[PDB]
């Protein structure tokens, strides 16, 4: 990200409580018991840093202050004339926007747009949508109910006010078909390389025992391509094999190979190695059309349902931080057991590092080895 | 009350075996997740509230299910002519069996004389004596989408060996609690009517600190006017007058009681925020919400996740047991006592709950069975 958040004053908002909480630019573990608002404070963070203001026509505040890393300090204020209510979002750098309350829930039983243009105008001309915060709920089980899906954010902001932000979360049943559709087309990816890597060398062929013997120990290096009759090709090249300047092409041709082989199939071991650093005595692989799923060690296969509501919040949290700005996590320690509770963490930041990951706990577990970060939240009553 | 002894799963799914014994009450399973906790769980609501033909989804071998009394139930799942048969074999009873396909396309015709042979089987032997509920850990799910398409729900992404799903969600209990308000405020007006009436028929029919006592006691607007007069033989029919406001009012303590009780539930956890009630000033529509300190109020969707679990357990607990993971999205206090605000309301019934934190079993660390899978 660029413009981290430093400070954010909420001042009565829902006419209960004060707060103000100063956050770092890196982690920010904040540790409070239910009831503390929590997650209002992060559909705040969410509905300020991704552009989306005017989910603050359906919030009850009086003062609402944010400021960045770089100075930018936003003002919003809750204000009714004639038993109308205006809401002022005023910057800092000079320029300021107002709008009515029933404008926009005219708009929002509209999508049930003069005004969405004219907030976008605002934060395209002001450039106020440079970081894009990500949302992760803590309702995801929610999100597994009405199995990214479009139509859960409409759910979620009919029982929980329309005041919540774009839901854009991946289900355990979504997933699979992602990973699926990524494998088979990492497949095809390969499959383009070698025609590629074909023409290229026929034109390069066209212009030592040692590459012998490389060409031989590359002949044997599933990752085995889509299309099987370049498998077919490279089967006759092993079968010559084992029967100068063309040679050391043929050895560039077959390494260039071996690494596109690696380097498509690199993204998805690595989430499946953080998948399966957590999980003993199961793993979750693709073995073959791809098939994807879990693998014992007995060598039965199993469906990705046998699977614990625990290891559902892992595959949807780790699938979630690796298709990366700000990262807002509600609620990582739902469902674990307390040895990955604190892990958790450390594999996430070993797996997103360069972003300002705030996560928002009630189970300190989660919060060992960053305890200079643990900001600890209390409602100051009005 | 045959509550369960002993359970004895042997290849459950072709992977591991499981023996577990269980006291009469509070059995408090604390394992670390992926040890099948929801598994068991379903295994016992689909034997010990019958429904046993949810059992022709389940791959096993062989599954002994021992109450208090000393009924044995033991389930297999046996294949010789390349059909599949379970074969429900009751102790010192008769067992049936059926075809695995015969009873999938019996269940695939709802998306039913197996369904009759099952009842009566079940009906003919008393095997619902005793009926264990089930609260499932995706109770979320049910708050997303009493309810009887719920079940088919929750079956379509867990698979249809599970079992029936009867849970209350947000925004369903609030309708629940609305409607016993009014119960309740019908019952008070035709007791009122009821009281009314006979209490005039009795006047018909037939000392002074009894009266100020009664004058005392006085609190539609009949009972105002009634004061009016008291503050400006025979007198036996005056204590008659005393006694039937004193019922009066001891019927309108009974009227609110069972709903009182469960907002003191809920005002046992909550800190600095009262759940109650409050009627119009001009319909008396009951409205149902917090109540803060400052004396205003809101709506129950300002309420966190934390709150709507507690709304939700303490809710159905008093309206009566498998309980999985009452720990989500729980502050470590209310962990603390979860069990023991929960132990008054549902006393007198086997209570298992299965719990990834050992914070729930605080003060119950003798009930404490560590469940470990022993793969074959």
């Amino acid at each position: 990200a660029i413009r981290t958040i430093s400070k954010i004053e909420l001042s009565k908002i829902h006419n209960r409580y004060n707060l103000t909480v100063d956050f770092f630019n890196d982690l920010n573990v904040i540790h409070g018991k239910n009831g503390a608002g929590k997650s209002t404070l992060i559909h705040v963070i969410a509905n300020i840093v991704n552009g989306d203001f005017i989910r603050f026509a359906f919030l009850i505040f009086e003062e609402i202050k944010a400021t960045y890393s770089d100075g930018l300090k936003i003002v919003i204020r809750r204000d009714k004339i004639d038993e109308q209510s205006f809401i002022s979002v005023t910057l800092s750098n000079g320029k300021y926007i107002k709008f009515a309350v029933g404008e926009a829930m005219a708009t929002v039983r509209e999508i049930e747009s003069m005004l969405a243009m004219d907030i976008d105008k605002f934060v395209k001309e002001n450039e106020l949508q440079k970081v894009r915060a990500s949302y992760f709920p803590a309702f995801r089980t929610m999100l597994e109910a009405w199995s990214y899906n479009r139509k859960a954010s409409a759910f979620a902001r009919e029982l929980f006010g329309q005041f919540l932000p774009s839901i854009n979360y991946p289900s355990p049943m979504e997933i699979e078909d992602r990973l699926r559709e990524e494998i088979r087309r990492a497949q095809l990816g390969i499959a383009a390389y070698e025609s590629r890597t074909f023409s290229e060398s026929f034109v390069k062929v066209f212009s030592t025992g040692e590459l012998l013997k490389e060409i031989e120990g590359l002949a044997i290096a599933i990752k085995n391509g889509y299309y099987a009759e370049y498998s077919k090709v490279y089967e006759e090249i092993r079968s010559l094999i084992n029967r100068s300047g063309a040679l050391v092409v043929y050895r560039d041709a077959l390494r260039d190979r071996q690494d596109y082989q690696e380097k498509a199939f690199s993204e998805i071991d690595n989430y499946m190695s953080s998948v399966n650093s957590f999980l003993e005595d199961k793993e979750m692989a693709y073995d073959f059309y791809p098939k994807v799923g879990l693998k014992f060690p007995d060598g039965s296969w199993s469906p990705i349902r046998v699977l614990s509501s625990g290891e559902r919040q892992l595959l949807t949290m780790l699938y979630a931080a690796s298709k990366m700005a700000i990262v807002l996590i509600d609620e990582p320690e739902i469902s674990l057991h307390i040895d990955w509770q604190e892990d958790l963490l450390k594999r996430m930041l070993s797996q997103l590092s360069g972003r300002q990951i705030i996560v928002c706990t009630h189970s300190p577990s989660i919060a060992t080895g960053y305890e200079d970060f643990m900001i600890n939240i209390s409602p100051e009553f009005i």
